[PDB]
């Protein structure tokens, strides 16, 4: 089960992403606790926003899904989720959903089980239980401390609370969007530093939105005034994954055309919207739209950055430097040896195979392109990211063969086939 990417002559086209994920799933809670009805646009139809979805529904929450699933319109609760049974909700593996969910139904004097599969099960939580346990909430975990299943009894105050934010950002940003329907106003301390700023800048965003503001004190301090609600905004669009742009901006920056990206825009907390400033400095002309991003193709040179800033994106420069001129050096990119697989060897892996000369530094990655590419099955390691970044491979006069492409359905299933849309196979 591989898919074989024959080579591309050209590329030129416009690309819409699909919704976030992450802005999913915390747009449709918002929206599920917000006072009106919020109509959700570009909502991602993956199964985890599926499983969201799905625990919504049995908490009471209607709504109305359109035939594709990407638009949705939420009659939202005014107020904490309340179910008079007790329920136990599958979340298969969506911690972006168990998350978020495990904090909100803190709030009221509900009785429900959240659980999923066996790799989710085996997702740390604790950090977020504690500073839940702290502010009053009632959690019982039912295997094992630190990660589901869990038991939700409710009775969240508020008040003085601590989250560790060294590990994931996540847990601060269920905190975060439970804090306001709190009775109590709440003093989110940061342990120590706080990993992933942008994701929270995201969430801060969706909840100044819904119309609840948070006084963030530089990463450290969060102070959260209770007893609110959240206020529909009526309309809201689900901005794309800011890291899928990525290929279809350097594809259009290597064998270009110009490439054209919707669902994201030049206004956009995303983080990893500034891989697009990098495609810049290579050579390729980068044009900056309100509703989108565009990369049209300049002649390509390599370039010697910290990518520190673009943990996702940084991958995607990996393999565009495959077509630039010069070594590539991409800097300070320890945190790729510190996720679920070693990203750092596993790229350094799979560029040698289609040719590449690579230094695999402590916390860097260094790239002199072969001069002629080579066909190679390209190792995915269950990584999206892995399959999107060597996709662009077939940009040249070579194939490429991507094992478990299906990996990209986590959140770009149509990846391949909007990629040939845009494609004029050689």
């Amino acid at each position: 089960e591989s898919l074989t990417l024959q080579p591309i002559a050209r590329v030129e086209g416009t690309v819409n992403l699909p919704g976030s994920k992450s802005v999913s799933n915390r747009a449709l809670l918002l929206a599920a606790l917000a006072r009106g009805t919020t109509v959700l646009t570009n909502l991602l139809d993956s199964d985890d926003v599926r499983h969201m979805l799905n625990a919504l529904s049995a908490l009471g929450v209607q709504y109305t899904l359109s035939a594709d699933r990407t638009r949705c319109e939420v009659t939202g609760n005014g107020g904490p989720l309340r179910s008079a049974a007790a329920l136990e909700l599958f979340l298969g593996n969506a911690g972006t959903a168990m998350r978020p969910l495990a904090a909100a139904l803190c709030l009221g004097s509900n009785d429900i089980v959240l659980t999923g599969e066996p790799r989710m099960k085996e997702r740390p939580i604790g950090h977020l239980v504690d500073a839940l346990r702290q502010g009053g909430a009632q959690i019982d975990c039912l295997e094992q401390e630190n990660y589901p299943p869990l038991r939700l009894r409710g009775g969240f105050q508020g008040g003085n609370v601590e989250v560790d934010g060294s590990v994931s950002s996540q847990f601060l940003t269920a905190l975060l969007m439970t804090a306001p329907l709190a009775p109590q106003d709440t003093v989110i301390v940061i342990k120590g530093d706080l990993v992933s700023k942008p994701y929270i800048d995201i969430t801060l965003h969706l909840m100044k939105t819904f119309g609840v503001e948070v006084d963030n004190q530089s990463y450290q301090r969060f102070v959260v005034r209770g007893k609110q609600q959240y206020q529909s905004p009526g309309d809201y669009l689900v901005e794309g994954d800011a890291s899928s742009a990525s290929y279809f901006l350097a594809a259009g920056a290597i064998k270009g055309g110009t490439v054209k990206v919707t669902g994201i825009g030049r206004n956009s907390v995303q983080g990893d919207i500034r891989f697009a400033d990098v495609l810049e400095k290579m050579g390729a002309t980068v044009t900056w739209g309100d509703d989108f991003i565009a990369c049209t193709h300049g002649e390509l040179k390599a370039v010697d950055m910290d990518m520190n800033h673009i943990p996702d994106a940084a991958m995607t420069i990996a393999t565009a430097a495959l077509f630039a001129q010069g070594t590539t050096t991409l800097r300070n990119i320890y945190n790729w040896r510190v996720k679920e697989t070693d990203r750092l060897f596993a790229m350094a892996t799979e560029l040698r195979k289609v040719g590449a000369e690579v230094e695999e530094g402590e916390d860097y990655i260094r790239i002199t392109p072969p001069a002629k590419l080579k066909y190679a099955e390209i190792g995915t390691y269950n990584d999206h990211r892995m399959a999107m970044c060597f996709s662009l491979v077939a940009l040249s006069d070579t194939p490429v063969t991507i094992l478990d492409p299906k990996c990209t359905a986590k959140t770009f299933p149509d990846y391949f086939e909007q990629l040939a849309r845009i494609s004029t196979l050689a």
